[PDB]
Order: structure tokens, then sequence, then C-alpha cells
């Protein structure tokens, strides 16, 4: 009876208060904790029986702060000779009365401003700590202001959804102490009025010189100077210099990746530190997304412990001290954004190839890179045909590989036509298919592909007159009429069959073919799709018409290509006028 819980972290004194719940974190900011139980507010146990069924009398509310242990507030509140009578008189209060903890362990700023003037200054001090109505945690919305009793100076109020509630991002601990005349909250820290909207803490912080100059150049300040709810996560000095001068210079100097950078900084709401207590992905005005999270009392971004000052309060929100700048991929170049990616190795080679300059500055372009598994069992040689073959990964503009169409071809570097099939699941450039989204920097864009391009060289029959598995095939094609069609531009899908196939033929089905060319047209016609089906654009089950007018049932299992329960043996041969698919048997007529 009467039953509430504490959970410790275990080594320090930071504890969480709470009515027992359920379910508790196991560990917070990464260290695990211990629960224990005490008696809720105002019952206490009784030997004999179990739980704490005895319900202690209220009393007013200097009296409250003692039954609370804020022993300091009472020491303080008698000190002043004012205060105390009030909070035994008549009235309705709420006092967020600072633990013992919070008055000895003061920033060396709010003792400067107590021991100028002690007498009114602490009596300034616990007014502004109380509210002249009772208001409980119930009523103690996100985002409020709370009228103190110093001046009419607000109070801000935080209550977030992990159910933690903040005063001045001081953690509430221990909630909703009740008093015959209001309330006492005990706080984690000692409170301070707040005057400063975030611009004019960037203009008066030695430590922002150099985010104040580039928040003027960009023309942020108007906003910084609004009202709003923002955090802004606020590189110092420091953090601008570990960049080198021609990167930041860079991006300083041009007004679109200056605003990016900048408001790369920048979350939409205010969050005091003590919020998270667990990895939160936030997203920033620029758009990226960010992982804030906690390694004991260090606030993480990504997991790197960069924030060297937390809570800094504002009119119109919370800063952090960050200490690297969070540049984001619209203010980098391609190979900024791409050198320590998942396409590093790819990079490597074009920067042995002699093309870093495309990469490295503002030319507007699209690099094709393939993953880093696709070089697992080596890397091409640096020769003028890699060279060559890289140049051709290098497209013309920046583009975006979702608002690509169907049909529409890109010009390459090294003066090359590339095709895009766009298909229901898949994105595919020639015999390459994307692999992960876009990397979108402040000039080009990083397309991630599956496989290197393999651009076509010739026809249809260049490709089969090419290779000597083909001898029946081109001859039969002569054969049936077909030779100039596929030596002549179109989009076909080509399931080639080898020598050995129409070898394998049995003697009934090879005697069709005798005397009857235009069943020889019929059944190579077959064999040819009418659109350009490379094997990354295959799912689970695709139709092809032929030429000869019925469909083919295409299909992918198990990274093989089948056509009509025929496997190829070679696919994804690109030519100028179709892709060649070669197979070991002759395709079997099916159902329709």
């Amino acid at each position: 009876p009467n039953v509430c819980a504490v959970q410790k972290v275990i080594g320090t004194n930071r504890k969480y208060f709470t009515n027992c719940k359920q379910w508790y974190q196991r560990k917070i900011c990464g260290k695990s904790t211990v629960i224990s139980y005490e008696c809720c507010p105002g019952y206490e146990k009784v030997p004999g029986e179990k739980g704490c069924p005895a319900a202690l009398p209220l009393s007013n509310l200097y009296e409250t702060l003692g039954v609370v242990g804020s022993t300091t507030t009472q020491l303080y509140t008698d000190r002043t000779e004012k205060l105390r009578p009030e909070m035994e008189g008549p009235g309705s209060f709420t006092i967020f009365a600072p633990s013992n903890e919070a008055w000895a362990s003061l920033p060396a700023e709010v003792l400067d401003s107590l021991v100028s003037n002690v007498n009114i200054e602490l009596l300034n001090a616990l007014r502004y700590h109380m509210v002249g109505r009772r208001v409980l945690t119930d009523e103690l919305k996100h985002g409020m202001t709370l009228t103190s009793m110093y001046q009419n100076s607000n109070i801000q109020i935080h209550h977030y959804p992990n159910g933690i509630v903040t005063v001045n991002c001081a953690r509430l601990l221990k909630a909703d102490h009740h008093a015959t005349n209001g309330v006492v909250h005990l706080i984690d820290k000692v409170i301070s009025t707040i005057t400063n909207n975030i611009q004019q803490i960037i203009e008066i912080e030695d430590t922002f010189e150099t985010l104040r100059a580039a928040v003027a150049a960009s023309g942020l300040n108007t906003m910084l100077e609004g009202n709003g709810q923002y955090t802004l996560l606020a590189p110092t000095n420091e953090a601008f210099e570990k960049i080198p001068s021609e990167t930041l210079n860079r991006i300083l100097g041009d007004p679109e990746a200056l605003r990016d950078l900048l408001n790369n900084h920048i979350l939409k709401s205010a969050m005091c530190a003590e919020a998270i207590v667990a990895g939160l992905s936030v997203e920033t005005l620029e758009g990226t997304t960010l992982e804030v999270g906690c390694s004991g009392d260090m606030l993480t971004i990504n997991g790197k412990a960069i924030i060297s000052n937390k809570d800094i309060l504002a009119t119109n929100g919370v800063i952090h001290y960050i200490d690297e700048l969070l540049i984001p991929d619209s203010a980098k170049t391609l190979f900024e954004l791409a050198a320590e990616s998942d396409v590093s190795t790819a990079i490597d080679l074009f920067r042995q190839a002699g093309l870093g300059n495309h990469l490295s500055g503002s030319e507007r372009l699209t690099l094709l890179a393939p993953l880093n598994s696709v070089f697992k069992d080596g890397t091409p040689p640096i020769d003028a045909h890699t060279r060559n073959l890289l140049r051709n990964h290098i497209i013309k503009d920046q583009l975006a590989s979702k608002y690509l169409y169907h049909g529409q071809t890109l010009e390459t570097l090294g003066g090359k036509k590339l095709r895009v099939f766009v298909y229901r699941n898949s994105l595919c450039i020639e015999n390459s298919c994307i692999a992960a989204h876009d990397k979108r920097g402040r000039y080009g864009t990083l397309f991630t592909m599956d496989r290197v391009l393999t651009p076509p060289m010739g026809t249809v029959m260049d490709v089969l007159k090419g290779d000597n598995r083909f001898s029946m095939l081109v001859a039969a094609i002569q054969s049936a009429g077909l030779t100039e069609t596929l030596n002549r531009e179109g989009v076909y899908t080509v399931f080639a069959p080898t020598n050995e196939a129409f070898r394998a033929l049995p003697p009934r089905e090879w005697s069709r073919l005798l005397g009857d060319a235009k069943e020889l047209a019929n059944i190579l016609k077959y064999h040819i799709g009418d659109e350009i089906l490379v094997s990354g654009g295959i799912g689970a089950l695709v139709r092809l018409k032929s030429l000869q007018g019925d469909k083919l049932e295409v299909s992918l299992k198990n990274n093989v290509v089948s056509v009509n329960k025929e496997p190829v043996a070679e696919p994804d041969i690109m030519a100028t006028n179709g892709v060649v698919h070669v197979i070991t048997n002759v395709l079997h007529h099916h159902h329709h």
C-alpha cells in the first residue's frame, strides 16, 4: 500500500523516483540500474503491516520543504525573514524546491549573482522558484510558461513523452507533495531567469564569433531572434577550426551551402539534456537525421561525445555547445561525402585513374559508384581501359534517381549515352541497378550501384557474331530473315541459345524446321522480348511479350534468371539495340 519505486543507475546519485511501473529501462545512458522501493509522497510504514498504510498529516509549504528534505531551501527561506510567514500563511503556492545537492553545486555564475547582494538576491531567487497558485504535474504541459513570483518572470516547463519533467531544464525529481496551502516539487538544480534569445547569446559569447559571422552572412539572425521553440547545437570556434580552410571557405561563401550547414545545427523543438536517457532520432531543419543519445552524463551526437556544455537557456529555446561541426551531405563535394562510405573502394579507383578532380570541386555531376562488396574478389588495374570505363561512370548534370524516367538517356564524361530502365521494384542504368539511396552533395550526387557498368559495344548481331557458341543462331537468324531487324535500332531481349542447345533438340522438334522457314522465324521470334529486361529488373515473375506474340515467363530465384523454367547461363550482355541472355537449351512453348 502506497507503493513507490526508486531507479538508481549504479555508481552515482542519479535517481528516478516514479509511480511503480510495469516496464523499466534496463540501462540509463548505457549504465545499468538497480531498482528500489520507497513509500510514496506522504505515507509512512507502521511495524507489523506491510506497505505504508499510514498517511502523514499535511503541513504548510515551509514545513513541507522539510518533509521532502529540501532543508537548504528552508534555511535560506528563514534567512530572508520575509518569505517564511508567506509560506505559512493564506494563499495557494507552488514551489519548485532545489534539492540540497542543487544548492551545494551552484554554477559559478549563479553563485556570483547571489554573493553580490546576498540578502536581496536570495529572496529574489527563492521567489523565482515559486508560483502564486498551486500547479500539479498533471497541469504541467510541454512548452508552457508559468509566471513566477519574482517580477512576473517566466519559468519554462517541458514535459517529455517518457514522463521526465523539467523546469528550466532542471529535472523534477519528486512531484506533487501536497501542502495545506499549495504544493512542493523537488527539482535537481537551482534555476534562474531567462533573459536572452538564442541570437543574443550568439552575439555575447566569444566562443561563437565564427558562428555569429556565419549566421549574419546567411541572414538567419532574424529567425534566432524570433518567437519559437528551437534547439541549437551551437558550434564553437574550435569546431570550425577543425575543418580544412579550403572546405570551410567553400561552404561559408556559398549561400545555399551556408544555409544548409547552419540549418543542420537546429532542431524544431527545445530539448533539455535530461530528456535523453536512450537513443533518439531527431531531424534537423536541413532534413538530416541525427542520433541523439547519451553515455553517463555526456550527451552524444551520432555516438560521439561532442557536447561540451548542456542546457544554456534562451527565451526561444535551448543551446548545447558542440565541439565538431555537423556538415550535412548537401554542403559536401562528392569526394567528401563518399570517400569514407560503402563506395570508398570505387572512390579510391577514380582517384588512382586521374579522375579525382571531377569529385573534389564544383562540377555538376552524378557518380555511379558500385558498392565495396562488388570489389571483394579484387580491383581492376589502373590502365587506360579501366580509366576509360570509370569516366563512363561519371554523368553530366546533378540528378536524382527517383525522378528518372523509363527511356531517359544519360550523357557520360566518356562521351557515351547510357539508358535508364525503370522497373516496378528496381531502377537500372544499362546493366547496373541502384542499391541504396542517393547522397546529394552541393554540386553532385552519388548513386550507389550494385554492379560495374558494362556499356554496349555493338548490336545484338555484333554480340552473336563475335562468339563461336552462336554460329547456328546467327545462320538461323539469316535463314529466318531476322538479321537486319537485330542489327537496327530496337529494345530487344534475346534469349540466345548456344550451338549445344540447338543440337540438343530431339529429331521430332528439329524436323519442324525443315522446309519451314516461317516456323524457324516463329521459334526465333519467341526467344526475343519486345522490351529490354536486364536481370536486375526481374522480380518473382514478369511477363515479357515476344516478337512472336506470346509471352515469356521470366523470374529470378537464388540470383539466377529463369525464362520458361530455363536458367540463364550468362545474363546482361548489353547491346546498342537490346540485351542478350545466353541459354543452353531451346525454349519450350508455354500456355496461352
